[PDB]
């Protein structure tokens, strides 16, 4: 997260790591055994680590669940990351309290100007690699569509949608892929892309998890 603070121990509770010997994304917990990532995240060999701040030092709270199967969306696109969404079930339940908890499907897509909590352990510099030990937050604004298009024209579907700060400084960056756009206590978007991190005139891309929901209902629902 480049031009963020650091969220406080525990204060997002369905945050997750995805860890392969090393943090490599982010994730959201939507119920007891299912996480919400990106496609571009999957890769075999995940645990799931729950109720995490500082990536590097075991300080309580934590849980480590390995993944029992990742669904990629069917209709994921690695060239134009179109379908950018994954499921992954646990092999166990989480135990959830007030530190690991659930955040809640949309039942309507955002519209721009509403502001949401971006978070991740990922990039914090534009230039250069400086990836922190706790996890940061970001408070950004959705995008309209056209200043999105306009920004990347031809490369944003309708499954994407842009948030973040034209005039640069703030944004999601590598290390926070598949992590959380909560807006209102929803899970509206997850980090999927950018050119850059925090640069002029490039907002960050999120998959537009509404238009999934019915898509994890099913798949949840019968897996
Ligand atoms: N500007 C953003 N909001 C953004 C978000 C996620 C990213 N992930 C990456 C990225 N991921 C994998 C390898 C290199 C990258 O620059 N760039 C990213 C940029
Ligand atoms: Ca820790």
């Amino acid at each position: 997260i480049v031009g963020g603070y650091t969220c406080g121990a525990n204060t997002v509770p369905y945050q997750v790591s995805l860890n392969s010997g090393y943090h490599f994304c982010g994730g959201s917990l939507i119920n007891s055994q299912w996480v919400v990532s990106a496609a571009h995240c999957y890769k075999s060999g995940i645990q799931v680590r729950l109720g995490e701040d500082n990536i590097n030092v075991v300080e309580g709270n934590e849980q480590f669940i390995s993944a029992s199967k990742s669904i990629v969306h069917p209709s994921y696109n690695s060239n134009t990351l179109n379908n950018d969404i994954m499921l992954i079930k646990l092999k166990s339940a989480a135990s959830l309290n007030s530190r690991v908890a659930s955040i809640s499907l949309p039942t309507s897509c955002a519209s721009a100007g509403t502001q949401c909590l971006i978070s991740g352990w990922g990039n914090t510099k534009s230039s250069g690699t400086s990836y922190p030990d706790v996890l940061k937050c970001l408070k950004a604004p959705i995008l309209s569509d056209s200043s999105c298009k306009s920004a990347y024209p031809g490369q944003i579907t309708s499954n994407m949608f842009c948030a973040g700060y034209l005039e640069g400084g703030k944004d999601s960056c590598q290390g926070d892929s598949g992590g959380p756009v909560v807006c209102s206590g929803k899970l509206q978007g997850i980090v999927s892309w950018g050119s850059g991190c925090a640069q002029k005139n490039k907002p960050g891309v999120y998959t537009k998890v509404c238009n999934y929901v019915s898509w994890i209902k099913q798949t949840i629902a019968s897996n």
